[PDB]
């Protein structure tokens, strides 16, 4: 089956909730797996601890840059980049979870959660899951971003890890 995965996200060291992501791996093995062992950190590296760099309002709620903090990092558990393995989930509303990147396979760690439908994306980004539950707490960590992405309160992953 599908793994089952949690976010555990603070706002200037305060509890927000958690997220449960469903990770695609029916349809994206190697994507989903990357996420999947990045959250548990058994490579030895991963999301706890990290940020959620960038969040604008009505569009999404980005993360993964563990290694730089800032956007410009992440890494994969296969190395610094991976393929694009295929376009066939689409961003069809709020909830997707989807591979951030900078330009066609350039896969690593960043990642975002859309807050509305994003189909300018689709073919450009490879969608790999989406929100079972806490789509709440994505809706808090969206308040506290603002149009250019800045966010006004540090939003932190205290902790992560694997459901089922
Ligand atoms: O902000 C976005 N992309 C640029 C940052 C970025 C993303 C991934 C990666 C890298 C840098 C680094 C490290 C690694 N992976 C690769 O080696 C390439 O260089 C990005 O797609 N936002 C999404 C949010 C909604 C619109 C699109």
């Amino acid at each position: 089956g599908n793994p089952l995965v949690y976010l555990d996200v603070d706002a200037n060291g305060k509890p927000l909730g958690r997220v449960v992501l469903e990770l695609k791996a029916d349809v994206v093995p190697k994507t989903a797996e990357n996420f999947r062992a990045l959250c548990t950190g058994e490579k030895g590296f991963g999301y706890k601890g990290s940020t959620f760099h960038r969040v604008i309002p009505s569009f999404m709620c980005q993360a993964g840059d563990f290694t730089n903090h800032n956007g410009t990092g992440g890494k994969s558990i296969y190395g610094s980049r991976f393929p694009d393995e295929n376009f066939t989930l689409k961003h069809v509303g709020p909830g997707v979870l989807s591979m951030a990147n900078a330009g066609p396979n350039t896969n690593g760690s960043q990642f975002f959660i859309c807050t509305i439908k994003t189909d300018w994306l689709d073919g450009k980004h490879v969608v790999f899951g989406h929100v079972i539950e806490g789509m709440d707490v994505v809706k808090k960590i969206e308040s506290f971003g603002s149009k250019s992405g800045r966010t006004s309160k540090k939003i932190v992953i205290t902790d992560c890890g694997q459901l089922s």
